[PDB]
């Protein structure tokens, strides 16, 4: 709607970048097309579509309107067949904004290489949950979003930490606006499983091996969370929502110019949720605040400062799973879904805050430069207490384990990178060159030396949490770990023919972990990136890529010889076809992929049976493992009011024993979410539904009292979601989400330290949203 403009005549490139910014729109244009042209002048309050054609007057260019993006083209009377994936310079370095897109398919993405590219242009598997997907299905945190992310599996560690798999691996890579955090372990990583969606536009998941931009990390995927940004027109909303088990949420979101001109601009959000739970004596309050100002130092240099804050504060936390699998004498426990072995006072509170600043500058080259500075904090306060062990006993008694960890991790990050186009053999290519540095320092207290506590409870079947709290005594331990990561990376994207694009890149990495453990050092490790995309028609392209990642091992993973295991490493091999329909409004992909892992830490049973090096007491073994699997997906418009996201993934991961692994992650899964917007008499109603199926999953767990291994299975099952919205008024709407319609009872954890967790029963959520 009607924006305030001011673009004086200049290089058409500069104008287009200046426009994207002022319009809150992404502008894509091909450098060689706009290079010897200038904009015509525009001034005043205008509608962006009128505005742009006025800007383009005299230039001979056409506009393609596409949601939150415009692409500019310069048609010739010539043309010999088209360059569908021609080098395109872009006005927003993170991609197209999904807020208000009306869509479940992303626009353009930078998660792969730092280069702004469409899913069809990216030679990796990239899934995105958009802002509208999030709104329609009430996905209010990262757990909700992973549960709705095709190809991800969410399993429980305990009431306050989940695990995300892809392709056989636990995901342990998180970025925010494309900047990796340190996630070496749960010390560094407080709150990562729990971020509220209130401050984010979309989460984008890059599946495979993602070393190129993550640096040191896990195989499986990177999760990239893009923050909400300020806008040039005023707007916002308030939201109220009320759900099953005394689940209350509120949320405020405000955005706009802060000066009469528009040269300073801000966005603020605050969200608060207080919920109980189907689980007995578990409650959890969450708080979030967020604020960001953008300042135009001048028409091609912008400074951003912002901060965010999230507190997650539960009662009734468990340490591991909701209940023990086996009783004192070895029989499987049968307990209600409400069972919670957490104590009343038990809490794993987790907090996160960031202070951050950017500087982004446009060189009249058409090259853009960007510096990103971060102060991150990840803190935890964890007085835990939870029935654990083979219980109850015959007289219905049980025993509690209690320990207390507190601590904070402080992180500092510098990320700097240049990106731009270049001519080579008569054609346009582009390149990114960046360097990065992060130092993060985990400091902590632990307590396990309980003074004079009676950790037995008189009654299991009716356990309440109603147990005393111990005297924690003095600290048992002080933690002091320091990680330093340093990167340099470079990727070229060569437009080789009119249907072939070749990716040649790499990261060199220096990684040092310091402190109470023997220093862990990796110098000059190379991480290769090779990719290709071949256009087939107006619609389909094939792609192949070879990609890599590593993580230096945790310091307790030493071998026979008391020598740290080589880094845990893998390569992703992928070949696929990707389809594009309705000018980018609908995307399909079908991929085959193979992960080759090497140096996967494993127990070393033959040494462990009777150790023989005085140096080590419990060695590990570095083995190879494989993932073989295929994946298909669709997202976007199936017909005018009709949006979907859906996926199908098949996997089996084996290790050098030949035995299946990550067998809790099902071998097959499907997701399908959809909504429909009626027209005519009922254009104000949006109706929606969803299904997630997964096939058999299992775990070998050891039944101590009987001295035998057992197989625990989860037979395949469906979960059904439904959804409706009614826009009663221009400014006000109502919603209902029913989740797990058929109240399926199933498991989200079997065998995590010999325990189990249930999935959510059927739950409802009612919301109003009010847009100013
Ligand atoms: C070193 C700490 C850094 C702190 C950075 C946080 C910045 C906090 O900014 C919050 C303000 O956001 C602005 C909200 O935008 C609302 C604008 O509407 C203004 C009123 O409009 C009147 C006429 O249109
Ligand atoms: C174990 C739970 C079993 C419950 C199953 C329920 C399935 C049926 O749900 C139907 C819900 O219909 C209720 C309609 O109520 C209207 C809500 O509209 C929101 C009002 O907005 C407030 C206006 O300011």
């Amino acid at each position: 709607q009607e924006v305030e403009f001011d673009i004086p005549p200049q290089a058409l490139g500069s104008a287009l970048q200046e426009f994207g910014r002022q319009a809150d729109i992404q502008v894509l244009y091909r450098p060689e097309e706009v290079r010897n042209k200038r904009s015509s002048a525009i001034k005043g309050k205008l509608e962006p579509n009128q505005a742009i054609t006025e800007l383009l007057r005299g230039t001979g260019a056409s506009v393609d309107f596409q949601g939150n993006a415009i692409t500019i083209s310069v048609a010739e009377a010539a043309d010999s067949s088209v360059d569908l994936g021609a080098t395109m310079i872009t006005s927003n370095q993170l991609g197209t904004i999904t807020e208000d897109s009306g869509s479940y398919t992303p626009g353009t993405i930078a998660t792969a290489t730092r280069l702004v590219l469409t899913p069809r242009e990216t030679p990796q598997s990239i899934t995105v949950v958009t802002r509208q997907n999030m709104d329609d299905f009430g996905l209010n945190n990262i757990d909700d979003v992973m549960r709705h992310t095709p190809g991800i599996t969410v399993s429980a560690y305990d009431t306050d930490r989940n695990n995300y798999y892809a392709r056989g691996f636990s995901i342990n890579n998180f970025q925010y606006d494309g900047i990796p955090s340190t996630a070496r372990n749960v010390g560094y990583s407080a709150g990562n499983t729990l971020s509220d969606m209130a401050i984010y536009d979309r989460v984008e998941v890059l599946k495979g091996a993602t070393g190129l931009l993550t640096g040191a990390g896990s195989l499986g995927a990177t999760i990239n969370l893009i923050r909400k940004k300020p806008t040039h027109e005023f707007k916002g909303h308030v939201e109220l929502g009320a759900g099953s088990w005394d689940n209350y949420r509120s949320e405020l979101d405000v955005s706009g110019p802060l000066t009469e001109s528009g040269n300073v601009r801000g966005r603020a959000v605050a969200a608060y949720q207080d919920k109980h739970s189907f689980m007995d004596h578990y409650e959890r309050k969450t708080s979030v605040y967020y604020g960001i100002l953008e300042f135009d130092l001048n028409p091609d240099t912008m400074l951003t400062v912002g901060a965010d804050y999230q507190d997650n504060d539960p009662k009734g936390s468990g340490w591991s799973g909701s209940f023990p699998l086996f009783d004192s004498q070895g029989n499987r426990n049968d307990v209600s879904r409400s069972f919670n072995n957490g104590a009343k006072w038990s809490s794993w509170e987790q907090y996160t805050r960031t202070v951050f600043a950017n500087l982004e500058h446009n060189f009249a080259n058409g090259w853009v430069g960007k510096v990103q500075l971060d102060h991150k904090i990840n803190g935890y306060h964890a007085p835990l207490g939870a029935i654990m062990g083979d219980w109850p006993a015959p007289d219905n008694s049980a025993k509690i384990v209690a320990q207390k960890y507190t601590g904070e991790t402080k992180s500092n990050s510098l990320d700097i990178y240049l990106t731009g186009p270049f001519q080579f053999l008569g054609r346009e290519h582009e390149l990114v060159v960046g360097t990065s540095a992060s130092f993060s320092h985990w400091e902590g207290k632990s307590y396990w030396n309980l003074r004079n506590y009676d950790n037995t409870t008189d009654d299991f079947i009716n356990w309440d949490g109603d147990i005393g709290k111990p005297d924690w005594g003095t600290p048992s331990q002080y933690i002091d770990d320091k990680t330093r990561q340093l990167g340099s990376y470079m990727t070229a994207r060569f437009n080789v023919t009119d249907d072939l694009n070749l990716f040649l890149g790499g990261r060199v990495v220096d990684y040092r972990v310091t402190g109470l453990n023997p220093t862990i050092r990796e110098s000059g490790r190379f991480i290769p990136y090779v990719g290709a995309v071949y256009d087939l028609n107006d619609t389909y392209s094939v792609y192949a890529s070879y990609t890599d990642i590593f993580m230096p091992q945790d310091s307790w993973y030493r071998d026979s010889s008391n020598k740290l295991l080589e880094p845990d490493e893998g390569q992703n091999y992928e070949i696929g076809i990707k389809g594009e329909y309705l000018d980018g409004r609908l995307n399909t992909s079908l991929a085959y992929f193979e992960i080759h892992e090497e140096n996967r830490a494993e127990e070393d049973a033959l040494y462990n049976s009777k150790p023989t090096n005085p140096a080590i007491t419990y060695a590990y073994k570095g083995i190879k493992a494989k993932t073989k699997g295929y994946e298909a997906e669709i997202s976007g418009e199936l017909a005018p009011g009709w949006q979907v996201q859906a996926g199908y993934t098949h996997k089996i991961i084996r290790d050098d024993s030949g035995k299946k692994v990550s067998t809790w992650e099902p071998q097959d899964q499907l997701s399908l979410y959809t909504s429909y917007k009626f027209k005519g008499a009922l254009d104000k109603l949006t109706v929606g539904g969803g299904a997630r199926w997964q096939g058999k999953s299992w775990q070998m767990v050891y039944n101590n009292p009987r001295s035998r291994w057992e197989k625990f299975s989860q037979e395949d099952y469906w979960l059904v979601d439904l959804m409706a919205r009614y826009q009663i008024t221009d400014k006000l709407s109502a919603s209902v989400n029913v989740n797990n319609v058929f109240d399926k009872t199933y498991y989200t954890n079997i065998g995590f330290y010999t325990s189990a967790s249930y999935g959510d029963p059927r739950n409802l959520m009612f919301s109003t949203r009010w847009d100013f």
